[PDB]
């Protein structure tokens, strides 16, 4: 293997606080008292609605990803019962900015050691993520950007995983053939099936929870990582063949 590509969710990073709590905490500070559960439901609905009409951050239909997220936050609060856009606007701006701050995130235990160990083996690393343009700066603020040759977001690529074009663009940037590249992430469709459709290897991080039936029934156990601790061992069984 020569290249390992990564998504960041439940592999490298997770949000420190649930969204409802985060939105509610911010709102309280700014004089709006909204229940976290109301915001979590509002957000679910707002995010889905926005994606319905403006897929991949609206970039193909006249929006910027910052505007897309402002729209989602405004609508989250609206559904939660705060319709005054003047009142929410500043809250939305702080949430948008805070998203990039390292204190928003927890780097998973052992993730950075795993990246360092991959590099010491001579692997090139890169990111392939359905994330907006803020991902680069998130990684930089956490001291993780240094490990990666590039960070290819769906915003930058113009197509999200599992579309073959995002993987093909990563391979072009890496100057690598698919057979020497492996992708690692936590979503069956986006991170397991997607890369394999262009001939890359892929490994699915599933956590300690019992398996999704489709994964259980359809994915070889050799490709299933309960945690990142299992990645290098999985790669060695691949190489050993």
């Amino acid at each position: 293997m020569r290249l390992l590509t990564w998504d960041v969710k439940d592999t490298l990073l997770r949000l420190r606080h649930p969204l409802g709590e985060a939105y509610a905490t911010k709102a309280r500070a700014h004089g709006l008292e909204v229940e976290p559960s109301a915001l979590e439901q509002g957000f679910r609905q707002a995010y889905r609605a926005q994606s319905h009409s403006f897929p991949n951050y609206g970039l193909s239909h006249g929006l910027t990803s910052r505007q897309w997220w402002l729209d989602v936050v405004l609508q989250t609060f609206h559904l939660a019962g705060v319709q005054d856009a003047q009142a929410v606007a500043p809250i939305a701006e702080q949430l948008y900015k805070d998203f990039s701050h390292p204190c928003t995130w927890q780097v998973l235990d052992g993730a950075e050691d795993t990246l360092r160990e991959c590099r010491t083996r001579g692997l090139r690393l890169a990111v392939i993520s359905n994330f907006d343009r803020r991902l680069e700066g998130i990684l930089g603020g956490l001291g993780l950007r240094e490990h990666f040759d590039f960070v290819l977001t769906s915003e930058a690529a113009g197509w999200p995983k599992p579309d073959p074009r995002i993987f093909q663009e990563a391979l072009r940037l890496a100057h690598m053939e698919p057979v020497v590249a492996a992708h690692v992430g936590d979503n069956y469709l986006c991170d397991y099936q997607g890369p394999r459709a262009v001939g890359m290897h892929s490994f699915l991080v599933v956590g300690p929870q019992a398996l999704d039936p489709v994964v259980r029934d359809s994915v070889p156990k050799e490709h299933i990582l309960p945690s990142l601790a299992h990645l290098l061992p999985a790669l060695d069984c691949l190489e050993g063949s």
